[PDB]
């Protein structure tokens, strides 16, 4: 499903403002399912508590809505499990310096 | 602290759109501290997951910002503990019919 690869590439352009890294390499994407006309993503945030405006979740929704055949995007934001820097990818660790 | 009573009265005018009851009688307010120039409230939502726009949390922030002497309102939205109808007040149960 090349659509899935397309989805990841799109998400890799969405950045967390506090850490300056994309949501994929930060390890914020917990699940991703793309089955036209629907796209589903389960993700978390880098800090606890629901913000008044989930700008990151909105950016992810907008990114996935660009997928061909996708007319509805469900973005589920959860804290289960809770995120920590241990979820950073190998690439992210290179970009950081680690 | 009459300011505290003022705060509760203000919150009793903020309604959850899905249930048609105010946040206080629904049992959504977990903690409330009013110490000028700051107001703090910890609350939850009636359904899981962080919404893209936390309109309820915003309404609570706007309501408390009307308190005299209060210049900053911190609204913490959590799911710990998770909410259920068991947290409804006695009054809410009368209003419902129970
Ligand atoms: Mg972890
Ligand atoms: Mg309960």
């Amino acid at each position: 499903n090349p659509l899935e690869a397309q989805a990841w590439a799109l998400l890799e352009a969405v950045y967390d403002p506090e850490l300056g890294l994309d949501v994929v390499n930060l390890g914020l994407i917990y699940d991703l399912v793309v089955e036209p006309p629907r796209a589903y993503v389960r993700m978390t945030l880098t800090t606890p508590g629901c913000p008044l405006h989930d700008s990151l979740g909105e950016a992810v929704r907008q990114a996935l809505s660009r997928l061909p055949g996708v007319e509805e995007v469900e973005v589920e934001v959860t804290f289960e499990p809770p995120w920590t820097l241990a979820r950073l990818s190998e690439k992210a660790r290179r970009l950081l310096g680690w």
